[PDB]
């Protein structure tokens, strides 16, 4: 359909628990040639590639309504390109990877999951998805979700090399804010290598 380059709302990215506590986890800090996925506590920040897996906590400190729902939803980081809707480039966008349930421009998916819905909003503009907040297993501390991020930094169009935000939302039923978490993210090559040296250069910042 016609696309709408800019939003006209900017959504919060900042930090609520709310009456649940609410609260993001992730499995693992590693930074080997091989990690897929990671995150580094340092820069709350995830490094991961292209469409791979990316396992994200869920937390809170006691059960929410039944029709809670949570969804996730991409901005950019810098504040210049903040009213610009994030979408995936020309040509990933055109590739023909859809897994049947993703429309082709959306940047975040979520694997695993056939209760999962994928917004257009008709006033915002803003794409995000989102699935029913699934209590934890009886014996499990928490429930995860999995991200599939489908441009990366490299790409053509798009993101074209700029720094996202991923914002997280436990909504009700309603639609109301029950809580909500942000991260950076870094869709590269290497995300180990990018971690190990971007948490140097904080470390000397
Ligand atoms: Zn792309």
């Amino acid at each position: 359909h016609h696309h709408h380059h800019h939003s006209s709302s900017v959504p919060s990215q900042k930090t609520y628990q709310g009456s649940y506590g609410f609260r993001l986890g992730f499995l693992h800090s590693g930074t080997a040639k091989s990690v897929t996925c990671t995150y580094s506590p340092a820069l709350n920040k995830m490094f991961c590639q292209l469409a791979k897996t990316c396992p994200v906590q869920l937390w809170v400190d006691s059960t929410p309504p039944p029709g809670t729902r949570v969804r996730a939803m991409a901005i950019y980081k810098q504040s210049q390109h903040m009213t610009e809707v994030v979408r995936r480039c020309p040509h990933h966008e055109r590739c023909s990877d859809s897994d049947g349930l993703a429309p082709p421009q959306h940047l975040i998916r979520v694997e695993g999951n056939l209760r999962v819905e994928y917004l257009d909003d008709r006033n915002t503009f803003r794409h995000s998805v989102v699935v029913p907040y699934e209590p934890p297993e009886v014996g499990s501390d928490c429930t995860t979700i999995h991200y599939n991020y489908m441009c990366n930094s490299s790409c053509m169009g798009g993101m074209n090399r700029r720094p996202i935000l991923t914002i997280i939302t436990l909504e009700d039923s309603s639609g109301n804010l029950l809580g909500r978490n942000s991260f950076e993210v870094r869709v590269c090559a290497c995300p180990g290598r990018d971690q190990r040296t971007e948490e140097e250069n904080l470390r000397k910042k």
